[PDB]
């Protein structure tokens, strides 16, 4: 027979008699039934999840708002037993099987806050005993539900202490678990769209936390095929926080710069993300310290034996040869943009040993990636005739089809090409810019087809910044087109 209201509301009352039963024992040390007596019933108190809709009744019979004083309690064995409770309740396909009754919830155990009652059982745990290590686990699985399904819950759940017990549990001196693995993708989901994580990451001094536990691997490979799950993760918190001009800073005095060069030098597995740190710590004009600081460590010569040849495949490596180039030139166009002084002087240079031996080999990109716009384009120009013969009218999600079909081909490195294509030749360099139209005059190719991109890599220039901003680049870009 299955469980109906009166089912429910005759289990909630139990656990209800037996919390506040068990609650009266103020007297020590003799309560070992009383207390597993509030075990086996928040057990058995597992199966509403089954029916999720009768979820209301948790609240309005003071379940929930018990449950969470249950999360305090002395003895640490009733305290995963909520905990448990707690994720078998929060599971997000259960969440989605009612509306009404998901909610109710949610919004009961935010109101009484459950993550930083949470944190504070979870600062107090050991996990030695699997029992415990699992409760922490459970802890964590909780979180991922709750933010999953309710991303703006992260930002008020963080600032109660996850974070700061996320980084203390990462940079804790323990062997590698699969719980230390779990904190690294929570700690990401935190991050993700989300400045006001970031801004308190920062704030909590955990750029460095993050940095110290990637050094690690500047040399070694990670043995584990969850380890470099991890070192990944690391890398897309650390990456996340980045895009925030706060943490270019705090980047700078951690000297993360002088580790990701330095993972750049070993050519471990850590080589391909940490070309992608370099890139997010250089970019735009909150990167210009790190250009500079970048150059000062001798960056140039990292960076430019990576710029004469991509890596060969690996296939442990995701990383595609494309996306490789795509940050070579990102980081080349942000020095060539951000760079003054002697450290710029420093970056022409390389444009102009061997013989210009940089230039051509930009103009062999050049020609690469324009071409595959080329052949891409001619493909979705041939669909579209297809498209009015078979009466398919066009319309936005084709265009957005299409626009991704232009991304994979290359449309942002190829920008980024004429970019430094014309900034290079703005150096008054006649070496390097009787180069450029040497090779182009010989290729068949026109100097019009890489103003034509200028313009529209200036037009497009700046999402999620200033108007002003906005458009003082893109008259700064396009002024590069005379003296070209």
């Amino acid at each position: 027979e299955p469980l109906d209201e009166s089912s429910v509301k005759k289990m909630i009352l139990t656990f209800e008699k037996r919390s506040y039963k068990n609650q009266e024992l103020r007297i020590k040390f003799p309560f070992m039934e009383s207390e597993l007596d509030l075990n086996d019933i928040i057990q058995e108190m597992h199966v509403v999840a089954t029916m999720p809709d009768l979820y209301h009744l948790l609240v309005e019979l003071n379940a929930v708002q018990s449950l969470l004083g249950l999360l305090g309690h002395d003895n640490t064995d009733v305290s995963i037993a909520v905990v448990d409770l707690l994720q078998e309740l929060t599971d997000i396909d259960t969440l989605h099987e009612s509306e009404e009754g998901a909610e109710v919830l949610i919004d009961a155990l935010v109101d009484g806050q459950v993550v930083a009652l949470l944190v504070q059982n979870l600062e107090r745990l050991d996990e030695s005993v699997k029992e415990e290590a699992d409760g922490v686990h459970n802890t964590l699985a909780i979180v991922e539900n709750m933010a999953e399904f309710r991303p703006e819950m992260c930002t008020e759940g963080a600032q109660q202490g996850l974070l700061q017990w996320l980084l203390k549990r990462l940079k804790a001196k323990m062997p590698f678990d699969a719980n230390k693995l779990y904190c690294s993708e929570v700690l990401a989901i935190l991050l993700q769209d989300n400045d006001e994580n970031r801004e308190l990451l920062g704030e909590l001094d955990g750029i460095d936390v993050l940095l110290q536990q990637l050094s690690v691997f500047k040399r070694h490979n990670p043995s584990t095929a969850e380890e470099q799950e991890m070192m990944e993760n690391l890398f897309d918190s650390l990456c996340s926080c980045l895009m925030l001009s706060s943490n270019r800073e705090r980047f700078l005095k951690g000297e993360g710069l002088q580790l990701m060069n330095l993972m750049l030098r070993e050519k471990k597995i850590s080589r391909s993300s940490a070309l992608k740190v370099l890139d997010h710590a250089m970019i735009g004009p909150e990167g210009t310290d790190n250009c500079h600081k970048f150059v000062d460590i001798l960056g140039l010569r990292t960076i430019f034996p990576l710029f004469m040849k991509s890596p060969r495949k690996i296939k442990k490596v995701g990383t595609t040869e494309k996306e490789h180039e795509e940050h070579v030139c990102s980081i080349l166009a942000s020095l060539l943009r951000n760079l003054r002084g002697q450290q710029r002087t420093r970056l022409l240079n390389k444009f102009t040993e061997n013989d210009s031996e940089k230039v051509d080999r930009l103009m062999e990109l050049h020609f690469k990636y324009l071409g595959a716009m080329q052949v891409a384009d001619k493909k979705i120009e041939g669909e579209k005739h297809d498209m009015v013969r078979r009466g398919e009218i066009i319309d936005n999600d084709t265009e957005e089809e299409f626009y991704l079909r232009r991304l994979d081909a290359g449309l942002f490195v190829l920008q980024h090409i004429c970019y430094i294509m014309a900034e290079i030749c703005n150096a008054n360099v006649p070496q390097i810019r009787q180069r450029v139209h040497q090779i182009l005059n010989m290729r068949g190719s026109s100097i019009k087809i890489v103003r034509h991109i200028i313009k529209e890599y200036a037009e497009n220039i700046g999402d999620g910044r200033s108007p002003e901003f906005r458009e003082n680049e893109q008259k700064r870009i396009l002024g590069l087109l005379e003296n070209f």
